């Protein structure tokens, strides 16, 4: 009885293993896009994703991750809302059954069909394991998908999707690049808060890309034909893997943008 996104394990249940999921800094939330501050002093966010380098993509069962060589500073996260230098270790999405529904943030309580997280840690605490100790340890970039026209520098995602079916798997992923996720656009809402599944640390700086990408609806059916399930059990589609919002509480959503 390990959590997931089930009616008797789902995020209504987390609590009881993991009392940080009513804290005071939880993710993700709703982008009150009247309530959040243009902050001219944020500076301009630096993507430095050139010398990325992708080796694997497994099936954690809660979603697909897939990993980068993060041993040197290769891929990296600065500026923004960010004191230093943060390294992409791995990125992953979280989708819905429908396409009405699917991303952990909204805005204005819209929900997008899927959310991308690019997932790097601060270079200044070593690893990735003592990153997530502190309040600064990590920044994510999230980027939302609408179903619309494809997006191209997704697909080699897409098509390497049935060799990791189920929970467990896992396969070879070189030599991919991940600017061809992002949007024309780098504008961005940033907040201090968690990551989104347990352990629910306290320790993430969110920038949210204010533009989607757009992702066909065969590509999204494609992430819908996983599994939550390990080999030779019963089959359980892996579908609607998102936490809802939770309460804003005593913070800022800012903007990077007027
Ligand atoms: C979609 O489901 C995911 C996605 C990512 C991960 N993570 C890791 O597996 C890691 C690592 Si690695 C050294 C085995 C390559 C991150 C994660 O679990 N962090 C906690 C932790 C604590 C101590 C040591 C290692 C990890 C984590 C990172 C970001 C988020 S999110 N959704 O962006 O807020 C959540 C968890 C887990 C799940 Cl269940
Ligand atoms: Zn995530």
């Amino acid at each position: 009885h390990h959590w997931g996104y089930g009616k008797h394990n789902g995020p209504e249940h987390w609590h009881k293993d993991f009392p940080i999921a009513k804290g005071e800094r939880q993710s993700p939330v709703d982008i009150d896009t009247h309530t959040a501050k243009y902050d001219p002093s944020l500076k301009p966010l630096s993507v430095s994703y050139d010398q990325a380098t992708s080796l694997r993509i497994l099936n954690n069962g809660h979603a697909f991750n897939v990993e980068f060589d993060d041993s040197q500073d290769k891929a990296v996260l600065k500026g923004g809302p960010l004191d230093g230098t943060y390294r992409l270790i791995q990125f992953h999405f979280h989708w819905g059954s429908l396409d009405g529904q699917g991303s952990e943030h909204t805005v204005d309580k819209k929900k997008y069909a899927a959310e991308l997280h690019l997932v790097h840690w601060n270079t200044k605490y070593g690893d990735f394991g003592k990153a997530v100790q502190q309040p600064d340890g990590l920044a994510v970039l999230g980027i939302f998908l609408k179903v619309g026209s494809a997006k191209p520098g997704l697909q080699k995602v897409v098509d390497v999707l049935d060799s990791i079916k189920t929970k467990g798997k896992s396969a070879d992923f070189t030599n991919f690049d991940p600017r061809g996720l992002l949007p024309e656009s780098l504008d961005y809402w940033t907040y201090p808060g968690s990551l989104t599944t347990p352990p629910l640390l306290e320790c993430v700086t969110w920038i949210v890309l204010k533009e989607p990408i757009s992702v066909s609806s065969e590509q999204v059916l494609k992430f819908r034909k996983l599994n939550f399930n390990g080999e030779g059990e019963p089959e359980e589609l892996m579908v609607d893997n998102w936490r809802p919002a939770q309460p804003l509480k005593n913070r800022q959503i800012k903007a990077s943008f007027k």
